[PDB]
């Protein structure tokens, strides 16, 4: 049987409340070792080793947070089969990101987390872990890129993201669909990502101790300029625009970041609509303004590639490149 | 033959006229009589509280005079617009909002039948009592839960947590549901002499979110910020402290959610009684900004505003 | 605290008994008092006419000795029973029907908060007048909509074509849509003196559809026919031949169709009038069924067939 | 620019009625050369070629019409750059299947039709042609098996499914999703079936008349036996189960169909279920009875692969396996 880390984060799957039916609960509050004696099927499954990186609500997830997660995987890759990622819900689908362009171990890297605590009635987090080994200890799980396993299903960290607040269900690959189901401890693969990942991306955070400083600012009717203006007057690195339908601007928010791209500001247009690319070749002409059009990444997973992008260049044409093939 | 005003805004499905609009469509002849009105002609990523007034105002005064209302709006903040009306209209004739994602000169356009399925919406009398409508796509949209999903997509426009009122075939509506929430002429919302709302900001959480942006809106004295936070509305530590003391300063906070379906619920990770902030329920950031302007035109009570956002 | 019955038909959320399924959940104590009876224990795959029967004269008959109905039963055809009873229950106290994707002894079973929130639901006053109800994965969605999406997912169940009526959060639900179509004991449909229904068969449509399984139904004298259509409600010619037939021969004829969203409407390809058949709507063929058993308790006659399946 | 035959099959895409406005038309009621002349665009992107086929509703597609396409596709792969393929929307999520696992021409070809009939308002018919042409003239719409292209949409014909009776959006890969979105002329390919598919099947038609003959059940409550008598009385050579959830069977359908079973009829559970697997080790035993599990297969697909399996083999096992590749 396959040996397989868990690095444990915290989230709701480590969570807790003083009433199994009451939506009250605290995050973060118990240890890796409970999460893996609460799934005693786990022994058929694989050796498993728990190391507990942090003990956070991903609500408080951070980037060096991420930086320790890469290199950790990075470190350990010969000593393990596979890594499962015990996170909290609310930011997952920006770390599988961000690990699925950081990590240059080709071996299954999983991700799961759960949206009832331990101690609720019928609790997701048990079986989520159980199905997020059995992935894990897949090894047609490997070369897939970075893994987030929700509700007897794989999806990509790239096109991953949390759909609604409360339904265990909430995971989905929302623009490309799932990469394969699992049933009865079995995955039937029918896709793989075609963007770049892994070992295939030019992105070393080895030597890292920081990521250039990127914020997002929403888009909507009267929207105010005032949150681009404080990025942009602490010197930020990079601005996401959370735009409307199509990644459009209010007028003020447009331009606020066009003269920030002037400055040599890098500013990614994305969409707060929750499917679909915001698209090159609309109502704004990107390549005059010097804007990045983000593809399907919405904002906070924009944030992530344009934070790594801006570790190689700062030249919008370049960044649009990374853009299209990342 | 029903008597049904057009109130153009513009967007995509126009710079175009009113009366080009109309003039495309011959067969609005068969449905209506339809009198067009120029209100604005800009891009709906440029929609503002003026406009939103204008509208209201417009629609309220004139509804003695028509048997129903199209509205020919952007899709970038439609639903910001109809969930608007849907709370300071006091017209309960129907009033129903239409746009296209493609333009006129545009293959296989979705303007001329959206206008056409907007009119007969409008001219349906069981169209009247649902508040304010969103017509796309061959459905009719309650205003409140109505949002965009897809970017590019015609059949973009869906009731993402409660579902359509009804489906249009052959000009003819199969009305299944009303909203339960309050809406029209059951609100207290009144903006018939106010020439400005409240000043309320969004600002979003991601991992290792800056406070800056919910600072600045903090230092100009919005009246009021909404959140989107992160899955059930749960807040980055900065913006977290930012918002808490912005809470105990006179402004009112709302918890919404950058997740795009569901409510953002009490009684979950945040103690918002103790942070005085407000949960939205379903509506997310820009529907709860909508609420939330309106809230603060009668009360700046944490709690009280609540009750609004359990009733509205 | 209510009186809840739980009447027990069988299913996945159980061979295991009413009483254990019940002493499982402690907490039930702490929002009714609940008493089980079991009705049967089947797989909701080997449902039947009988235990409809049973079920409808049950709930009828012990109405005014209990404050809600709890209906545990297999998710395979939980969303036919949920529309037979929506349409023979006169009783407008909450009905609610429960299920589960796991067993009792899987991990995170989902049986167990699926029973809780489906007690939380028939002890709430606001479930009642809402007709038949089903309670799964914190979701309250009505007996004519509801249907099972998915082989396998704890959230398979959805009101796919107008969308749930509410979401229950920390045992509490906000309701925010109530089914139009007429329901319980605004239909004419009373089943208290029938010991059988009318034999009601279902036919596929695909390429190169056989004629046989149509000819078989026609020839047993069946007293309906629903058509599980391609498309909008289309027949292959084969089995467009053996049901023009069938409709003029003393077997209602109903298009339903195979696509799982969406009306088989009127006015498309097919003349309904001319060959005596009846377009299903939104009623996917095994909801066609049930109202087509019942509608020929009352008729036989496809005009007024069709009306009921414009009523209910 | 690329050479690009259309081969016409009629559905509404080629339909008509008396009015723009009313939901009342015809099918298969224009030819090819009238759709072409309507997209005066398509000369920008392709030289395109009009074959009639046929000029039918799809609800009336059959065996001869698939044979007929299958085997001119192969025929003329050589005499162009890429195939478009009118056709009804009603059973185009079977002639792209059974196309998908017959053809050996792994230049794309691209299935296409319409919601809204040629004579209606804001017709989908011509923009979706458009589209389809894009798809075909794209290089790397090649070695991705055989097509569905609409609503600005690339679906893989295996998992291809319509889901609404009336609405332009109605095509969708509802298990793994799709293969690309286009935008102004242009497609972002980021997934490929992995399931086999044209030139990677043992089926060859080239030489086929016929088809064996494989008929379709449904369950329900108090499901009639009499459907499945009929054709197990027929001599059929296959029967699709419609399961109701997982697969499952009444118990009067049940018996009839593992009497046949046991006298050598092929028996393939799929489900009524719009989405999802019907799975091996659930409430059947299928190897005690001699059954196959259609996986991800609806009825009408998994006729589509029962009926050129019977083609290979009789056996219950290895016809399994065929559900397991394909
Ligand atoms: N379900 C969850 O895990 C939510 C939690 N706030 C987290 O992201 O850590
Ligand atoms: N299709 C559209 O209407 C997009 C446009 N930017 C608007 O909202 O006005
Ligand atoms: N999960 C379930 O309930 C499936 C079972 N066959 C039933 O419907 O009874
Ligand atoms: N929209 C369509 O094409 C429907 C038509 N009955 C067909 O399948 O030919």
């Amino acid at each position: 049987l396959p040996n397989i880390t868990i690095l444990a984060t915290g989230g709701t799957i480590a969570g807790g409340g003083d009433s199994a039916t009451k939506s009250n609960y605290t995050v973060g509050k118990v240890g890796v070792e409970n999460l893996v004696n609460a799934v005693p099927q786990l022994k058929d499954i694989a050796n498993v080793k728990g190391e507990q990186v942090v003990n956070i609500g991903s609500q408080d997830m951070n980037d060096n947070v991420w930086l320790t997660l890469a290199k950790k995987i990075n470190t350990d890759c010969d000593k393990t089969d596979g890594f499962v990622i015990t996170h909290g819900v609310d930011t997952m689908e920006e770390t599988a990101y961000f690990l699925d362009l950081t990590v240059k171990c080709d071996k299954p890297v999983v991700m799961v987390g759960a949206m009832r605590p331990s101690t609720s009635m019928s609790a997701d987090g048990p079986f989520n872990l159980y199905n997020a080994v059995v992935t894990a200890a897949d090894k047609a799980s490997a070369n897939r890129g970075v893994l987030v396993v929700m509700n007897d299903t794989v999806l990509d960290g790239r096109d991953v993201t949390t759909t609604n607040t409360t339904d265990v269900a909430t995971f989905k690959s929302v623009n490309y669909g799932p990469l394969g189901y699992i049933h009865n401890g079995k995955i039937d693969y029918q896709r793989t990502p075609a963007r770049k990942h892994t070992s295939d991306t030019p992105f070393d955070v080895s030597k890292l101790n920081e990521l250039p400083k990127v914020g997002i600012v929403y888009n909507y009717a009267n929207a105010s300029d005032l949150p681009a203006k404080a990025l942009v007057d602490a010197g930020y690195d990079g601005i996401v625009s959370a735009g409307v339908g199509n990644g459009n601007l209010y007028k003020s928010v447009f331009d606020t970041l066009a003269t920030a791209a002037k400055t040599g500001t890098a500013v990614v247009r994305s969409s707060r609509v929750p499917t679909g690319a915001t698209t090159q070749d609309a109502e704004v002409d990107d390549a005059k303004y010097g804007f990045v059009a983000s593809g399907t990444l919405n904002p906070q997973k924009a944030r992530v590639l344009l934070q790594l992008a801006l570790t190689q260049t700062k030249d919008p044409q370049q960044i649009q490149q990374i853009f299209n093939q990342y």
